[PDB]
């Protein structure tokens, strides 16, 4: 299937990072063939990498091969909608033109116009937030290679400013370090002023959301957590948290830190209730019985930055998602333990627990005995999260279980990456690492290749 290899090659870059030989040839070639006979699937598959993936290089890649399809002249409004969707941060159309250059093609007149188009139409202090200044592909260079006409004053001023910088008129270089110096974020509150009580309690109510979450600390170390209106503000910008964009290992994080560094009881009780209150809304439904290895070698940090080690990871996504899909929660290392009589526990309460009762080595066939195939479960689902080794002939109980009941499916997360990315084969998908965007991914794995067509163009066809 063209149309489920296409989609995990590109989902599989999640862990082969964004970004040749085979798989940039095999890119190309489904990339082409796609656009040709089903550009609207190329479409929303640029627009579900960008948007539900986070992904940047693959969805920039999938425009620059529709405006060089049949889909250019036969559906310009389909082009427009998919920029519109893909070129979301100031740097994406650059992207694009990066990967022209990359596969060897001639800049073509309607693609020029197009970036020419978001060049005149970018917010001001996200164009030189992005200026790419020391990358070959930078704002620059596709100034001077789409020649935009500057539809306003301010825009002709901005285009001299970034393509002379220095050598730019100082009505240009004011202009400059005015959309800088105007509605200031809080990076630059903190960058200028430096770090002091008094300069993240004039950050304070620029932080929103994750950038709050994620320097909860500073203001900590400050003694402004102490502050009675900082106290006042923050528990404001938290009676709205359910708006925030915010994935729930972002909370356990926080509050994995707030117990190192100990943080007041009031801070931690309103971030437990924000995790627990962020079940996210999936199109998965039915019982699911979770598998959530914490065998020793799971206890690895998540990535050179994070707090979280890959059990505490696992633990986080299988418990948001068993809380709000019903089912059973297991771990396992050297035996399986069931978690599922105490979800009543708030979700940061479960999850400190199970990694404190982890730890072992792997036996996941032995744990698959146990909680499915001998209890004989009745649900449809089984999600299991591991790191184990590739073993021959593998889950041979997992597809007995599979094969015992009517449209059984089991994922196999393997965090290691000793999986590939892959649609269901005798039921089973497999996931060839970790992300916090595994949810949508499992979403788009079960429909299988048979149905992966339609669910992505019913669901993500650029409006
Ligand atoms: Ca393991």
């Amino acid at each position: 299937s063209p149309h489920g290899e296409l989609f995990t090659l590109v989902a599989s870059s999640l862990f082969l990072g964004d970004n040749g030989g085979e798989r940039v040839e095999r890119f190309i070639n489904l990339a082409t063939t796609l656009s040709k006979e089903d550009p609207e699937y190329v479409a929303s598959l640029a627009n579900y990498a960008r948007n539900e993936l986070g992904l940047r290089s693959n969805p920039a890649a999938l425009v620059a091969h529709l405006f060089y399809s049949n889909a250019l002249e036969e559906r310009r409004d389909l082009i427009l909608a998919t920029t519109k969707k893909v070129w979301q941060r100031g740097d994406d159309h650059l992207e694009t033109l990066a990967y022209v250059k990359a596969v060897g093609w001639k800049l073509r007149s309607a693609l020029k116009k197009a970036i020419a188009e978001r060049l005149n139409d970018i917010p001001p202090s996200l164009l030189l937030k992005y200026k790419r200044a020391r990358r070959v592909v930078s704002q620059r260079l596709a100034i001077r290679l789409t020649h935009p006409r500057p539809r306003d004053e301010e825009r002709s001023l901005l285009f001299q400013y970034i393509v002379k910088g220095s050598r730019a008129s100082e009505e240009a270089k004011k202009l400059a370090e005015e959309v800088m110096e105007e509605r200031p974020t809080w990076e630059r509150i903190i960058s200028s002023k430096g770090s002091t009580p008094e300069t993240w309690l004039e950050a304070l109510p620029h932080l929103n959301g994750l950038s709050l979450v994620r320097n909860l600390n500073n203001l900590f170390k400050h003694g402004l957590l102490e502050n009675l209106e900082v106290k006042k503000t923050i528990e404001d910008k938290f009676s709205r948290s359910g708006s925030w964009k915010i994935f729930p290992f972002q909370y356990y994080s926080a509050l994995k830190m707030g117990e190192k560094e100990g943080w007041p009881y009031w801070i931690m009780a309103l971030l437990e209730e924000a995790l627990e209150s962020s079940a996210p809304e999936t199109r998965l439904e039915g019982e699911t019985l979770f598998l959530v290895d914490v065998s020793g070698s799971m206890y690895y940090p998540v990535s050179r930055n994070s707090n979280l080690h890959m059990a505490e990871a696992a633990s986080v996504l299988a418990t948001v998602l068993v809380k709000r899909l019903g089912g059973e929660l297991w771990t396992f290392a050297d035996e399986a333990q069931d978690y599922t009589g105490h979800t009543h526990l708030s979700t940061y309460s479960l999850v400190r627990k199970i990694v404190r009762e982890g730890r072992g080595g792997t036996y996941l066939e032995r744990a698959i005995r146990k909680a499915i195939l001998d209890r004989s479960w009745t649900g449809r689902r089984v999600v299991i999260i591991t790191d184990e080794q590739t073993h021959d002939m593998p889950w041979e109980a997992l597809k007995d279980w599979l094969r015992s009941g009517e449209n059984r499916v089991a994922h196999i997360i393997n965090v290691a990456g000793y999986l590939p990315t892959a649609f269901p084969e005798d039921r089973i998908a497999k996931v060839g690492g970790w992300s916090d965007k595994i949810i949508t991914l499992i979403e788009s794995l079960e429909v299988g290749e048979e149905g992966i067509r339609n669910f992505l163009v019913s669901n993500y066809l650029p409006p």
